[PDB]
């Protein structure tokens, strides 16, 4: 039984990087082999190793909020929502979670842009509902929900990640980096854009936009228009189209999570329960070819 106020420490030789899946403003994933000493099981990681040349402000924010969600998570978590294994300290700071085989929901809709099921579509938009609604029951805003930050554990199972770690990069005359990084304006409500406001209904606007990459199996939002032309188009009244594949019943949902007032946004206890309506009845909600 784990102790939910200890730290699991994993030494460097109990890990093997194989792969680097990607990378972002403050850390690059790898995949990886995990091999606890004194046993003889191999379980397949992630492990997100931060940036050396990030300011050490920069990194102690993002490590005491790890911290602080790790701690908060550890009483009970999700099944919807990455689950820290244990760190690894080098020259480094290496975060490990079990590894998602099926990678990134973005890449995963991009790759079978043809052969996914509607059912499927329907039941990771209950699943990542789920796992915000967990989120928001334990006090914790996302900031950056998108496609590119649900992971594929299988046909049958996502999980949430990269959830309170978006932030500013604190930043030097001469030293560290200074690549903070794009704000992500097309996944951001408008009070996030004007105030830099972040709240559990911000979260619903960028889930609305997350449903929209899914259900147009991974296109871009607001694709050619420049960042700066957004909040004016959005105070205007333009959204997103309706995806091809969608009735207007899910359309209505997602124009919902992108009302400019956040108290006519849908709750995500709502969400999951109108997801979890329409995954059971998908023939209703989504038609594929
Ligand atoms: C260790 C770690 C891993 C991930 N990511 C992946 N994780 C698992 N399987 C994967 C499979 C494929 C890909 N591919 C991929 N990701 C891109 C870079 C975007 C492009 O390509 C990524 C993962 C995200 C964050 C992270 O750091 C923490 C830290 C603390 N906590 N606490 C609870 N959860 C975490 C997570
Ligand atoms: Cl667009």
């Amino acid at each position: 039984a784990p102790n939910q106020a200890l730290l699991r420490i994993l030494k460097e030789t109990e890990l093997r990087k194989v792969k680097v899946l990607g990378s972002g403003a403050f850390g690059t994933v790898y995949k990886g082999i995990w091999i606890p000493d004194g046993e003889n099981v191999k379980i397949p990681v992630a492990i997100k190793v931060l940036r050396e040349n990030t300011s050490p402000k920069a990194n102690k924010e993002i490590l005491d909020e790890a911290y602080v969600m790790a701690y908060v998570m550890a009483g009970v978590g999700s099944p919807y929502v990455s689950r820290l294994l244990g760190i690894c300290l080098t020259s480094t700071v290496q975060l490990v979670t079990q590894l998602m085989p099926y990678g990134c929901l973005l890449d995963h809709v991009r790759e079978n842009r043809g052969r996914l099921g509607s059912q499927d579509l329907l039941n990771w938009c209950m699943q990542i509902a789920k796992g915000m609604s967990y989120l928001e029951d334990v006090r914790l805003v996302h900031r950056d929900l998108a496609a590119r930050n649900v992971l594929v554990k299988s046909p049958n199972h996502v999980k949430i990640t990269d959830f309170g770690l978006a932030r500013l990069l604190d930043i030097d005359e001469t030293e560290y980096h200074a690549d903070g990084g794009k704000v992500p304006i097309k996944w951001m409500a408008l009070e996030s854009i004007l105030r830099r406001r972040f709240t559990h209904q911000s979260d619903v606007w960028s889930y609305g936009v997350t449903v929209w990459e899914l259900m147009t199996f991974g296109a871009k939002p607001y694709d050619g228009i420049p960042a700066r032309e957004i909040p004016d188009l959005l105070e205007k009244g333009e959204r997103l189209p309706q995806p091809p594949i969608c009735t207007i019943d899910v359309y209505m949902i997602m124009v919902k999570c992108w009302m400019i007032d956040s108290e006519c946004r849908p709750r995500f206890r709502e969400l999951v329960s109108e997801f979890s309506r329409m995954a059971r009845d998908p023939q209703r909600f989504v038609v594929i070819q």
